[PDB]
């Protein structure tokens, strides 16, 4: 099941294939994004998802890459980290989760990437909740699948992105 | 469950805890090993387990490093490969198959590692069946947790090693 990523036909087979995967989860918005080992900009970066237009250029446009709490944890562990209120600890980083949340991003996780060739990045994606107790069972629910799922969307992204 | 891992101190008691979070999904023999960053040997490796002994050295004497075709797979991916006949081809291929069925380690898969810090290695777990069918239908049951305990064991397993 997991393999049809791998077995997708090409750039836009594979983003639709994650998506609606990640949609049949029960996560309405998701990112993938994949640097190359090494990179020093974000230049040759592979981003792929269907988070809004206006949330992705107002993150850019901000530099929320340098605050966004979840980037700095990819760099440190292999491990997911949850969209919780300890996670934003500086004004900057509480503003971030603010607009976060406007854009209608509030709950989710973000899951690191790290593959074979030094390749780096995230798996995020957000569940349209009620709350966050619901949000939490939800995840709780699906968190094995999607374990496994972030590992398979990275070795067949990483073999499409960069070959 | 998975904090245990975190929550020990000391080598021993880690390895312990890993192995019998493994033998309570099934696998009977486990080793768990982990590379520095760019290592050009296996002389700085961290290496712990239930594996027998001889084994070990046989393993460690012969070679086996160069021809095990799991040790190729994880420099090149992050999914697992499982313990097939045909990841064996070449005679010290057949050697090393023929060698480790001897030893009793004749089913199992390996699961590649790769850090945050890009550290490199395996967990490898073996499991007793009556035959291989029955073995795939052991593994498959259990892979979703297994896909979760691997990279808690990587994200402590690298802090006990090399921190
Ligand atoms: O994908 C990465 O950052 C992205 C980029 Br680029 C654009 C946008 Br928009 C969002 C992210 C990742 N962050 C999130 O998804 C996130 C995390 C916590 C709360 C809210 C959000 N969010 O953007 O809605 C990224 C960058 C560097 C590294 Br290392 C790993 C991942
Ligand atoms: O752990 C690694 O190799 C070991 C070492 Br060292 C000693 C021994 Br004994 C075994 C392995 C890994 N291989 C296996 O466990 C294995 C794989 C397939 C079939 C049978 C076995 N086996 O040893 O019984 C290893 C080395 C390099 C990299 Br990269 C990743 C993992």
């Amino acid at each position: 099941g997991f393999l049809e990523l791998e077995r997708s036909s090409g750039k836009l087979e594979w983003s639709a294939i994650l998506q609606k995967m990640a949609s049949d989860l029960g996560f309405s918005k998701i990112l993938f994004g994949l640097l190359p080992k090494d990179s020093q900009d974000y230049e040759n970066a592979f981003i792929v998802g269907n988070y809004p237009a206006a949330w992705r250029e107002h993150y850019d446009r901000a530099g929320y890459a340098r605050v966004d709490p979840t980037v700095s944890h990819c760099t440190q562990s292999v491990l997911p980290i949850f969209w919780e209120p300890s996670i934003y600890q500086t004004r900057k980083q509480h503003e971030f989760f603010e607009e976060a949340s406007a854009a209608g991003l509030v709950y989710g996780l973000t899951m690191p990437l790290h593959g074979a060739r030094g390749e780096l990045g995230a798996l995020s994606l957000s569940v349209e909740a009620e709350n966050r107790a619901e949000a939490n069972r939800f995840m709780e629910s699906v968190l094995p699948t999607l374990w496994m799922l972030k590992d398979y969307a990275l070795q067949s992204g990483a073999g499409l992105a960069f070959e």
